[PDB]
């Protein structure tokens, strides 16, 4: 029917029908479009006090909670899918990871490499789509898959 983990669901203050997919947490109105050796994504990494590493570039003891990191990525996303702001902007300033000196850019990745909810949710991601809330032991993810 859909593409990879993609379903539908009803919104609850509309009424109207949705896609959301469960391997990336992306959800819209619009019915998803539409693998390969590997894929190129940027993140946006919020960690948390139960992150592997609860330390980042930001802040040397990261302590927020992990409901606080949530809604820290969902305040983003709204950002990002408003064009408010640009995914690469808020990369550079509020992700936990190092990478986000290269506006996120984790470069080109196989699956294999990657902590599995990330990988599962990159490679389920169509070039030029962003994933929702992605939780793995490093904290929450927002990934865009560029190539
Ligand atoms: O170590 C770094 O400074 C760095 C820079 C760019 C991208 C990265 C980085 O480290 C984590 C992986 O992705
Ligand atoms: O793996 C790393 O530590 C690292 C360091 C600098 C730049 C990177 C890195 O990982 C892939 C992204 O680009
Ligand atoms: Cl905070």
């Amino acid at each position: 029917k859909l593409p990879p983990g993609w379903e539908k669901a009803m919104s609850r203050s509309s009424g109207r029908v949705y896609y959301f997919n469960h391997i990336t947490n992306a959800s819209q109105w619009e019915r998803p479009s539409g693998e390969p050796a590997r894929v190129r994504c940027s993140h946006l990494l919020v960690k948390h006090s139960q992150s592997r590493r609860p330390s980042s570039w930001r802040q040397e003891k990261i302590t927020r909670t992990k409901e606080e990191a949530l809604e820290l990525i969902n305040g983003y996303i709204q950002k990002i899918k408003s064009g408010e702001e640009d995914f690469e902007s808020l990369a550079s300033q509020f992700s936990d990871c190092s990478s986000a000196k290269a506006r996120g850019d984790l470069g080109a990745f196989s699956r294999g490499q990657m902590q599995k909810p990330f990988e599962d949710a990159s490679f389920a991601l169509r070039t030029g789509e962003m994933s929702g809330p992605v939780f793995t032991d490093s904290g929450i993810h927002i990934i865009l898959r560029t190539e």
